[PDB]
């Protein structure tokens, strides 16, 4: 397999370098724009430079290890024009991937995650540690599912949706593009575009756009 | 082992056909009363007919893959008179079954579930994906534990109890027959028969009967 | 390896005898002060006597299998003077221990627990079943993390902190010494010393000292 460039040397990039290693991949390094991170390492893996150096590594697979759905979309749209780069799909050896699971390029399925049956993910999704996506779940592009999220059957998550840590989503709930579910929320109603909901039961906090 | 008939071709039957396959079982097919499902398949496995065709398959093990505790009880009482049929016990290879675990016929323990020590389950129980039953937990017959439920030590769950996804139950809590705990509930008090409780902390919503 | 003495023959000691067995350890027995437990067993393992018999077993490793952080501290300070005894570190074969994980003596990591990267634990910590400690998490001494707790990145847990079952802690939150987070709490603010917080979102209930 090609060596991997990880975009993002923060908390998510730290954990995705670990995922890559567990997947048997060689990480060439990170690209990160943070001034303080130039010349730095995570566990023997160098920050090689800024995102505008990505054209130096067309021989590598990429993943965008940045938790914010919008930040991944923005990076793809600016730095990764269609067909110029290839993207890894990283599935932790301890993740459970069942039957009729469809996962598009750039997606990261972390340790202990469970996707049961008939689950569809778009490009550059994240399913973090110990999260569960039950039967018939659909994710759009650039969806972030945080650790321990509980995504019940037939839930639909639009593009650039974020589901916070240990939140719970009732079966058949639809979450429209750009919405965010706070950590620990108990979601029993559909959510409209760009809405942030929090609490038990989940209620509208604010709109993100 | 005998081939398996799965009663219920909905969301739970979909996931239990997957469980059966993972357990090395051959699923002969589903029985389901849904008109729209006659002549249909889940992933190469046929809906063979209606529940009143169950006497055609006495050479098979059965499981009742229907999430509603009352629906499983009703099906057993009408269609499965004592000693006429045999029932599978399905334990996912990725479920953790510890020591002095007692599980009665027809029970389904799904992927990533954990039963630690001194746990007792009655007949036709479901412990769904990533749920944890800690030391001394007792389930009656026809108990449903949804994905990611957190059932602390020495909790007692009566017959036809349902514990919703990612709910949490305080140690030593008793839940009397027929009660339901909403998804995400934080249960710190005993629950009486047929009560539905929701929220954090869990409070009485309504009575189911 | 040395045979193990487990201090505490209650619910936690029951589960830690199971952990020890899974770790390939031989448990010589329990020490427990409970009058009713003298001459009793858990699953072929005897209660040998009271804690003041610990000097009879300097040839054994010890673990303090008592959930209360303060009870472990009190037992260590009274019965286990510095350098007189050795302590086991027990990590369930189904726990995931990632890279640059530092765990001090007497710590118990239970079945399905996940510590990702750059996690530091002090002495006599407990990480119970299916809990997740994400990148950069730091635990002091005598920290209890209950089943299914969701401890996000860069969270700091002081000494004698207790995090209740299936609680969720927002990234970068600091919890000062002696605080307790109720089961199912959604913690989005720092917590001060000896504070008990409950609920969604977590709010001050009382002070423990
Ligand atoms: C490995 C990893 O670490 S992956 C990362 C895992 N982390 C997550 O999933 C955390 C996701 N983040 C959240 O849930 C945040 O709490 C957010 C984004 C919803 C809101 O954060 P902020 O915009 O900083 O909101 P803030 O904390 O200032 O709170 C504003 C109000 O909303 C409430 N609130 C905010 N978040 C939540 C929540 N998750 N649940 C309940 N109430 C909440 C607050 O109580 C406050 O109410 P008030 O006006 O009555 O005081
Ligand atoms: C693989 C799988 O998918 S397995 C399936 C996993 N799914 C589950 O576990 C979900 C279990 N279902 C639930 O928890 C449901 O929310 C139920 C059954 C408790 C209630 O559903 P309904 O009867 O449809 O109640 P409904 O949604 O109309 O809400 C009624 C009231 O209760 C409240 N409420 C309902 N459920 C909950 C909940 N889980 N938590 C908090 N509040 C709740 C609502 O906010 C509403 O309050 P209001 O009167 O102030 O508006
Ligand atoms: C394998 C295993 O079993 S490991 C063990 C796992 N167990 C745990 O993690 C449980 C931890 N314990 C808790 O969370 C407890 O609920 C505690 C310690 C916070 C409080 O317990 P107590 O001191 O007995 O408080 P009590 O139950 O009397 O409730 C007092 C008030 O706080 C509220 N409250 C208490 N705990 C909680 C909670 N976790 N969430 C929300 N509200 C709570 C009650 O609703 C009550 O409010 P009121 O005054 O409005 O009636
Ligand atoms: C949005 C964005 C972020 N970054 C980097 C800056 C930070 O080091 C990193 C984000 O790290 P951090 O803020 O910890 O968040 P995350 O959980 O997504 O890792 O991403 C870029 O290099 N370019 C970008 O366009
Ligand atoms: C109660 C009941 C249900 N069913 C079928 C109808 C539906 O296809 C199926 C239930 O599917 P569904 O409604 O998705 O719920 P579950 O989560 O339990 O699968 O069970 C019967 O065939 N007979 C019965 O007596
Ligand atoms: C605090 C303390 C407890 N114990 C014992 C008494 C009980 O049997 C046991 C605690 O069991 P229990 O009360 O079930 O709680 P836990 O979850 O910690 O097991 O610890 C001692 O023997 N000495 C002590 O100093
Ligand atoms: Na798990
Ligand atoms: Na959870």
């Amino acid at each position: 397999m090609k060596e991997l460039i990880i975009v993002g040397a923060g908390g998510h990039g730290n954990e995705i370098s670990w995922l890559a290693k567990r997947c048997g991949r060689v990480v060439r390094g990170f690209l990160d724009n943070t001034v303080e991170k130039q010349g730095t390492f995570i566990r023997d893996i160098p920050v090689l430079g800024t995102l505008d150096e990505c054209s130096k590594f067309t021989d590598c697979d990429f993943v965008i290890a940045i938790g914010s759905p919008r930040a991944r979309k923005k990076i793809i749209e600016h730095f990764f024009p269609e067909g110029e780069f290839t993207f890894a799909t990283l599935i932790d050896p301890t993740a459970t991937i069942g039957e009729n699971i469809h996962i598009e390029e750039g997606t990261m399925i972390c340790a202990g995650g469970i996707l049961t049956v008939d689950v569809k993910l778009g490009k550059h999704c994240i399913v973090n540690t110990n999260a569960v996506l039950s039967h018939g779940v659909i994710l759009g592009d650039y969806v972030t599912v945080a650790p321990n999220a509980s995504i019940s059957g037939d839930v639909s998550l639009g593009n650039i949706v974020e589901i916070g840590a240990n939140a719970t989503i009732r079966e058949k709930v639809s979450v429209q593009d750009g919405a965010m579910v706070g950590m620990g929320s108990v979601v029993i109603r559909n959510i409209l575009s760009n809405q942030v909901v929090v609490g038990n039961p989940a209620k509208l906090l604010k709109v993100i756009e």
